[PDB]
C-alpha cells in the first residue's frame, strides 16, 4: 500500500496488489477496467458500467498522459486510484457539459492484463 506521487504530480494509490512482477512498457497493449470520476463525487466514465474493458497501447499518447505515466507503476491484477492533475488529464479545454476546463479526475484503474 504504496502512495506515489509521479510525473505531473499524478497520485498512484494502492488499493490492491497485483502480481508485483508484471509491470507494462511503453507500446506495451495494456487490457483495463476502470472508473473515472471528478472531484466533486461525479462519474463521467466506466467501463464496469459497461460490461467490457477497455485497451490501448501505453506510452504513446493514446491515452491521457495521466495513464501513460499511471499506467505502468501497475503489476497485472493490480487495482489503484490515479488522480490525475488538468495537464495529465482533459487538459484546459476540458469536454464542457461533461468534464469542467483543467479538472482533477479521480480513476480507480484495474489492469487486467499485459501484452
Amino acid at each position: 500500500a504504496m502512495s506515489e506521487t509521479i510525473e505531473g504530480g499524478v497520485k498512484i494509490d494502492r488499493l490492491s496488489p497485483g502480481d508485483g512482477k508484471t509491470f507494462p512498457k511503453q507500446g506495451d497493449l495494456v487490457t483495463i477496467h476502470y472508473t473515472g470520476t471528478l472531484e466533486n463525487g461525479q462519474k463521467f466514465d466506466s467501463s464496469v458500467d459497461r460490461g467490457s474493458p477497455f485497451q490501448c497501447n501505453i506510452g504513446v499518447g493514446q491515452v491521457i498522459k495521466g495513464w501513460d505515466a499511471g499506467i505502468p507503476k501497475l503489476s497485472v491484477g493490480e487495482k489503484a486510484r490515479l488522480t490525475i492533475p488538468g495537464p495529465y488529464a482533459y487538459g484546459p479545454r476540458g469536454f464542457p457539459g461533461l468534464i469542467p476546463p483543467n479538472a482533477t479526475l479521480i480513476f480507480d484503474v484495474e489492469l487486467l492484463k499485459v501484452n
